[PDB]
This record gives structure tokens, C-alpha cells and sequence, in this order.
């Protein structure tokens, strides 16, 4: 009974409220071991379509359409991947001067102490794309890896198609179609799980500002605005301009995907949306071979939505110590900033994580005393501005498909 | 050459003899080295198989039967589990009230202690049965979770058959012909290995009879009589009575799952027999609909074996402090080994760790010093025991699959 | 553009050149970072396809072929393996009796103690290869158990074939149809993928060449050149030889299996190349019912080159220490080195390390600190020994699948 679409506001702006109000009275742990579990179930439901939708779609879709197409499209959406992050950081670092987050502020230090996580060499990240056994990336997760053997079995697939024989062009079609079977199957299974929606959306909103609502408050909460305020002008100022450009109705853009949008910042996991905005962008008609590779791959690549709470952050440490940063320091962030957003995974607080990477950058480690005791503030409220940064982080990769799918 | 369900009684009944004899002589460990290998050939060759054949004949099996219709069956398949589990520790207790094993007896304290192994919240178990990855589900045995999604996709691939489109009914066919071609393939198997069976079942007795046989002697021999009587009572008390009550000729049904329980009973592993169990499900004419989901959710739910095992244990250690327990104290074992028994899981010796669960709720922990020194008693004849726990939770499996399948 | 067989040599010849000189001049950490990712790379896609292409061949191989007939293609091409290998050894040692490999050298005690690696039961090894799980096998490497499996359901589907049943003989069909697509879609990958062969075959010598090139002279060069000279006897008197007798054109044969033995060469891996060495068993038109199940286990079975060169080093090894070894220890090295062949697995380097179990069965341990520092002395050129050790392994799977072949 009910739109879905209205069911989902409803748990969400009622989610919002029982939360905050349940929270304000302590019940932050009543609501965690109660209310959670059922926002968990809607997470688990999505994550369960990710392998299966993602590996079938792009098997059917690099067959689909042609193999210098499908090069020229992933030529196209990398390098709008880059030049979005690139323009989302130096969007926030004009957020993180406009309000002055933890100007005036001093801190307790010595509370905490932080561990730095040593990076792997970029050779190993990019060799590391190239998987060893198709049904081990599959068995664990491993999307990327996934989309590499897809596409190239999808190729395969055509080259056998055009050969002469009769029992290998007759073999060739049933592997792709029965492939396709799942695909089609997948995507069924996502309006069911939208069903759960509205309880799963409910439930997570409810945690999430039962156990960081009320943290939002004082230098928190300024650095909060400027973040969301940004955001909001990545979207207005990024994508709704960038779509009227390109001859694409930015309205009726966002009207189908909504879906995607509010999984994605509930859940908080770029990557356990997939299934939804992999949906949402066969539902405004894109084709499976621009979609099915675009999608998947920006669910890690792109990351707008992070790369300016990236960006605004690294200005609130940089205030809370009480030194400014250079002209060409702010240069060095947008720099590696972009690099850091790319890193990061398509998982719920690991945005945060990776903010440190950014932060030696531009001269103040994560392991001095006083800048770990700032930075754990931030940790504090993450879950709160992890929402906003996941949404227009999925925003981005619809954007993105949907250009380069209009230019084709 | 000859007939397979003679050559397993020869294999058993000789095997279990060979075993007996070579043991006494303190041959314990020739058999180990010697005779068993064969009979761990004969688990391996089963294993291998339950992946394969639980998932692509519960693919076929949700695709075949109505969505209302698998659901009704669920509902009715759990009471049915529920109360033959609870009945069968009543039905324990009642054999431990009227034999008394560890009356008189007074143990070496001190011996050995056990370590509690802290089991997880109900909610993440409950929440777990989601997978969040299909193919590391079956990549890696996991039967619950595979029993989920094979249903989810089942379903999924029957609304595809209902599509207006052309292209869509067709691949929507090629998976699920495809899919049913594995399941059919791997109850060809079982036929194979069926053939290694008494080779197997001869070791496998061999080595339990030569390891454990000459320790059921004194107070171990009281309780394993109380088991076994106890066990047969649930086999004519219980599955004949309900068998008969249904519509269902009990004797014909002990000739068609004969292969089954002789299985179970061998090798130990409820789970290990499945696939063995799921052709004599065939072999009755049983709708893959229902015992495709059955046998496999039941293969882990339902032990009544395992249940009556931890009732008369519960008793033996209770016996053997000097103790009585209280008119409510049985009760609350009732319903604490109902919970146990759920539990334990379809492998070999699983019972008797989660004896311990059942044993807290009455009031004698397991760190205590001498309850300690008793559960060590009835561990030592597990295996023993263990294969008539087995072969009851195997035999309750088909009898509920096939009460709730003429009912329909 | 360009054949790839010229561009191949081109890159070898010119590869081995470019590395032995950027070497010299002590840029062997140079080669390291900058050349040897290339060769990487192309492993990485020789691997990606093995688990697929082997899985996929091997049950429409087995559903091909009679099961009778591939029984007996069985027994065959195991007699002949060990027959090979045995022969290795035996020409191995003729090599070091010939050339004497470190007669006259004392080397710097104390400098490296080695760890022996505590082998696994017979028994353990052989029961698994039935395996527990099909989807965990394919899912992380595992080819053996696949091997198994592959056969099973292949020999299973043919079964199902014969059915009286309309929708059961169908679904049969439908499964070894896409399978056979995936099969076909492998080894048109494995085109492409040797399309970037010569980049990856120069960087793969250039780094094996910079890395160890300039250590091959004095008695190390020796022992080289003894390996070397006897694998060179093993392919005209043994294979060139065992060809003509069975009535194929030996020089045609190594024109067919050049990418094959190239590959092996360059990229030291007896299981990574296997794909390349599958396609060129489908060159030459063997059926996939021999090559499909020959190929794969011979890739860990048949090891000529390592056989032999275990049999020259464990001369090395005791001219090294002073003392001969008897008329009937070097009998016990042929019996040992087989053994310890058949063990070595399909990777790089791992030859050398089985050699330990071959050095203890004529009774000099590796424990002892001058053996260990005899024994590493080996190992810093073994990269230089372990492309001749991997070609020979190779042709001679291609040689037995052949031969085996011929006669049906
Ligand atoms: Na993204
Ligand atoms: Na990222
Ligand atoms: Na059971
Ligand atoms: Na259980
Ligand atoms: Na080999
Ligand atoms: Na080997």
C-alpha cells in the first residue's frame, strides 16, 4: 500500500525527530540494541544485490556496446570524475574561509593519540586492478577487479558472436543470456528491498542522531553548516549547472534520483547503494553500457561529497592549531585532497579516515598530540556529515553517467 | 554389481564388528591411521556436493512453487520443528527419571576443566542469516544464507517469466534451465558416491567402535542405553504416530529413507548427509518446492536426536553431583535445550559443546571443578552417542518435509 | 601490427640485453621499480584466466569424452609422467658427473641458516584433492580439487543426456552450453592477452637478468651451464625422441607450442602459463577431452625440469662439502627427486625449496651450516635456473598430451 517515494520522507523526517528527542534523554543506547537492527537489515538486503547486479549488468553491458565506445566513455567520465572532485575541494576550502570553523577554539590535549595506517605503493593499487581468479573477487566483494573481468568476458562474448561457427555463436548467446537472467533478476530484487525502505531509512536516521544529534553543538556545529552548505552548492552550483549545459532537465534529474540519493545518505555506504542508483539510472533510460561501467567504477573513483568534507576539514584543524595555510598550501590540498577522495572506500566513515592522508600534507601530522585531540572531535560528529558526504557523492556518479550518457 | 542398500547393512554391521574386536586389543590407533582414511573419502565425497545441490534445487524449487505457497510451508514446517524438538527432550528426561545413569557414582575431580566459549546476541544471528555477498556464501559452506538468497532469486526469476517482453522471459529461462541442469546433475552424484557408501560406512564405524566402543562400559553404558531407548521411542512414539495420523504408510517410509539415516548415523554429520537426504526426498515424490527449502533449514533447526541427547545429559551430570532437579527446573531444560538444540550445529560432536548452554540454566556451570570432570565422562563416548543423535535429526527432517508436503 | 611470434624473440633477445647491461652498471634496483611492473602485468592476466579456462574446458571435456576413455587417457598419461621425470633425474645427475659443479670450491661458513618447512601426511594430501567445496576451490586457486570436481559434473552432465525426460535432457544442454561459452570466451581472451606478451616477456628477462645475470660466473656459472645443457638432452633425447616413435613431426610441434614454451620461460610459472599452454593444445587439435584434463594436472605432476634440475644441484651441493655419494645413493636421489618433482608446485621459485626434501634422503640435511651455505649459493641465481626448469616442465605436459593423444 502507499508510494514508496513518500514512505521514505516520512521515515526519514520522522526518523530525524524520534531520534534527536530520544537521544536528548540518554536513550542513546536504547536506541542502538532496539531501533539500529532493523536499519541494519535494509543494508544487508543491498549489499546482498551488489555482486550479483554489478558483474551480470556489465558482462551484458560491455557486450552490448562497442569496445572502442566503452573506451571513449571511460575516457570521458575519468576525466569528469577528476575535474568534480578537483572543483569540490576548492568549493569547500571556499566554505572552510566564508565560516571560520574552530577559529577561537582551544582543546584539551593528550585525550587521544592516533595510529597511522601506512599506505600501500600505487604500482601494487594498479596491478591490484587486474584480478588473479574472477571467482575469488567475486566471492569477496572486490568491485573493481569485477569490473575488469566483466568487461572483458563481456568483449569475449562478442567476438564470439561474429564467428562462423554455429555451436559457438549458439553457446556465446546462452551464456550472455542466461547471464543476463541474473541481471534482470537483480534489479526485480531492488523494488522489493525498496519496499523495506522506509523501516530501514527510519531506523538509521534514528541512530545516527540519537548518537551524534546532540554532539552538534558550539565550534561543531559551525563546521557542520559549512560542510552541508557546501554540499548544498555542489549540487546547485555544480550539477544543475553542468546539466542545463549539457541539454539534460535538471529537475525531473533529481525527481528520478531520489531513491538513490536518500539510500545513499542514510545508509552512508557509496558502494551498498550501488544497486539502487544502478537501478535509478536504468530507470531514466541510460544504456546498460554506459551505466553498468560508469556507476560501479565512480562508486570508488568519484567521491564529491567527500572530497569537500576533505577540504573544509582540514581548515578546521589548521584554525584549531591557530596557524593559517599558505596560498599555495591550500594549492597542495586540492592536490591531495582529490588523491585522498579517490582512496577513499565506498563505506561509511571512511572518509575520515582517510582525511588523514591530507592532513601531512600540508605540514601537520595526525600523531601530534593537539592536532589528534582536534581531529577526534571531528570523528564525533562524522556519522552526522558522513550522511550528507556519501549523498553527494552518489549525486556525482548519477551526474556523471548521465552527461556523458547524453553526448554518448 | 549387487544391491547398495544390502552391501551398507554388511558394511555396518560387519564394520562395526572389525571395529569392536581390533579396539579391545588396544588396536585403537591401527584403526586410525588405517581404516578410517576410506571413511573420510566417503564424508569428503558427500560434502563436496551440498553446496551445488542445496542452491541450484532451491532456485528451481522457489521458481516452481507459489510465493504464498513457500511461505505457508515455512510456517508450518517451524511448528512442526519446534514441537517435535520440545517433545523430544521430554521424552529424554522421562528416560533419564526412569534409568539413572551416574546414580551411585562419585568421579576424580580435578581431572580436566573446560573453557565457555561466550556466544553472539540473538539479533546478530537473526541479522546474519542475510548475506551481504551470495558468492562468498556458497564460496565458503554457509547454508542459511544460501538457503535466503536461493529463494530470493527463485522468486525473482518466476516475475521474470511473467514479463511482457520477449528478450526477458528468454534469459529469464536460460538461468533457470541452466541453474536446475547443475541440480539435476549433482542428484546424479549422489548416486556415485552412494556406490563408495558401504566402503565407507564400514570404515566409519570401524574407527568410532575401536576408539570409543570398549569405554561404554559401567555408568557410561546406563546413559548410552537411556539415549539410544530413548531415541528409538522418538523414532516409534513420535515420527510413526505422526506418520500414521497424516496419511502417511510408516514402513514404506523407513525403506525410502534408509539410505538416509544410514548416512547420518555413519558419518555424524547432519549436514554432511543432505544431499544424501534430499534424493531420498526425491526418491518419496516430495515437490522440490518444499522439501528443497525444508531439508536444508531443517538440516540445522531441527534435531530432535541432539535434543533428547542434551536432556538425558543434563540429567547424568545432575545424577552424578547428587543433586536432584526441581519439577521447574525440568521445565526450564525443556526449554533451554529446545534452544540448545536449534543451535548445534550439522556437524559431528557439535552437540555435546552445546550441552554446556543448557547446562548454566539449571545451575551447574561447566568451570566448575567437578561438573567438569563428569562432562569429560560423556565426552569420551560422543562419537557413540553422537550417531543416534544423529540419524533422529535426519529422520525428523523427512518426516516433517513429508507430513507438511501432503498436507500441502 | 607484426606477428607475435617475431615480436616475442625480439623482446626476449633484446630483453636479456638490455638487463644483463642496465645490471652491470649496478641498476638492478633501478630494473626493479621502473621495467619489472610491466612484466607483472602481464602475469596478472595469464592468471587472471586460469581458474575459468581450466573449470570451463574440463567439464565439457569430461561430458565430451567417454568415461571409460578418459580413464584410460588417466593411467596413460600418469605412467608417463613418471617415466619423464624419472628419466630427468637420471639425466640430471649423467650432467653433474659430466660437468663437476663446485668441485674444488670452500665457501664462507656461518653466513645463512635455513628453516625446514615440515611436510604434510601422504594420506592428508591425497584426500584432498576430493574437495569440500567446488565454489571455495575455483573460488581461491585450488586447481587440483577442480580438476576433480570438473570431471565429476562433466561426466554427470553426459548422464543427463541420456534421460528419458524432455526437461531434464534441456536443462543438461543449457549448462554445458554456457560453461562451453565461458571455455570458448578463455581462450579468445588468451589472444589478446598474448598480444602484450612482448612487452611483458622484455621486462620479465630484464628484470631476472639485472637481478641475477651478473652473479652467474665461477662454479655457479658451472652448475648452469650443467642444467642447462641437460635440460637442452631432455627435449632431443627424450621428447624429439618419444615424438618420432610415435609418428609426430617433432620440429611442427615445437613451431605449435612456441607461445606455450616462451611463455613458461619468461614468466616461471608452470600454472600461470597454463592457459597459453591449453590454447596451444587446441593449436595443434587435440580434443578437449585429453588436453582439457592432461594439461592442468601435468602442470603440477609433470615437473622435467625441476626433476632435473634438483638432480644436478644435489651434486652440486655434496662436491661442495667434499664427500661422493654412493652408486646407491644416487639411485636414492632418482626415487627422492621424482617424489620431490611431482611436489614442486606450478609457481615460480618453488623448486628450489622442495630441493631441501631431496637433500636429506641422501644425508645432508639443510640445517647443517655449511650445506645452508652451499644451498644459498643456488638460490641467488635460481631465478636464472627456474626459466630453463619451467620450459621443460611445460613441453614436456604438451609432449605426454600429445603422444597420449595420438595413440587415443
Ligand atoms: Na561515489
Ligand atoms: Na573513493
Ligand atoms: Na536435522
Ligand atoms: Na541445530
Ligand atoms: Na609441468
Ligand atoms: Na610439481
Amino acid at each position: 500500500e502507499y508510494p514508496v517515494l513518500q514512505k521514505i520522507l516520512i521515515g526519514l523526517i520522522l526518523g530525524a525527530i524520534v531520534g534527536l528527542i530520544l537521544g536528548h534523554y540518554g536513550y542513546a543506547d536504547a536506541v542502538k540494541t532496539y531501533v539500529k537492527p532493523f536499519g541494519d537489515l535494509f543494508v544487508r538486503l543491498l549489499k546482498m544485490l551488489v555482486m550479483p547486479i554489478v558483474f551480470a549488468s556489465l558482462v551484458v553491458g560491455a557486450a552490448s556496446i562497442s569496445p572502442a565506445r566503452l573506451g571513449r566513455v571511460g575516457v570521458k567520465i575519468v576525466v569528469y570524475y577528476l575535474l568534480t572532485s578537483a572543483f569540490a575541494v576548492t568549493l569547500g576550502i571556499i566554505m572552510a574561509r566564508l565560516f571560520n570553523p574552530g577559529a577561537g577554539i582551544h582543546l584539551a590535549v593528550g585525550g587521544q593519540q592516533f595510529q597511522p595506517k601506512q599506505a600501500p605503493p600505487l604500482v601494487k593499487i594498479l596491478l591490484d586492478i587486474v584480478p588473479t581468479n574472477p571467482f575469488g573477487a567475486l566471492a569477496n566483494g572486490q568491485v573493481l577487479p569485477t569490473i575488469f573481468f566483466a568487461i572483458i568476458l563481456g568483449i569475449a562474448i562478442t567476438y564470439l558472436m561474429n564467428s562462423e561457427n554455429e555451436k559457438v555463436r549458439k553457446s556465446a548467446e546462452t551464456l550472455l543470456d542466461a547471464i543476463n537472467g541474473l541481471a534482470e533478476a537483480m534489479y526485480k530484487i531492488v523494488n522489493g528491498v525498496m519496499q523495506y525502505a522506509p523501516i530501514g531509512v527510519f531506523a538509521l536516521i534514528a541512530y545516527v542522531m540519537a548518537e551524534q544529534g546532540v554532539k552538534v553543538v558550539g565550534e561543531l556545529a559551525k563546521v557542520t553548516a559549512a560542510v552541508y552548505v557546501g554540499l548544498t552548492l555542489q549540487i546547485l552550483l555544480v550539477y544543475f549547472v553542468l546539466l542545463k549545459i549539457y541539454g539534460i532537465d535538471p529537475i525531473s534529474f533529481i525527481k528520478k534520483a531520489k531513491d538513490a540519493m536518500l539510500t545513499a545518505f542514510v545508509t552512508r555506504s557509496s558502494s551498498g547503494t550501488l544497486p539502487v542508483t544502478m537501478r535509478v539510472a536504468k530507470e531514466m533510460g541510460i544504456s546498460e553500457g554506459i551505466y553498468s561501467f560508469t556507476l560501479p567504477l565512480g562508486a570508488t573513483i568519484n567521491m564529491d561529497g567527500t572530497a569537500l568534507y576533505q577540504g573544509v576539514c582540514t581548515f578546521f584543524i589548521a584554525n584549531a592549531l591557530g596557524s593559517h595555510l599558505t596560498v599555495g598550501q591550500q594549492l597542495t590540498i586540492v592536490l591531495t585532497a582529490v588523491l585522498a577522495s579517490i582512496g577513499t572506500a565506498g563505506v561509511p566513515g571512511a572518509g575520515a579516515i582517510m582525511l588523514a592522508m591530507v592532513l601531512e600534507s600540508v605540514g601537520l601530522p595526525l600523531t601530534d598530540p593537539n592536532v589528534a585531540a582536534a581531529y577526534a572531535m571531528i570523528l564525533g560528529i562524522d556519522a552526522i556529515l558522513d550522511m550528507g558526504c556519501t549523498m553527494v557523492n552518489v549525486t556525482g556518479d548519477l551526474t556523471g553517467t548521465a552527461i556523458v550518457a547524453k553526448t554518448e
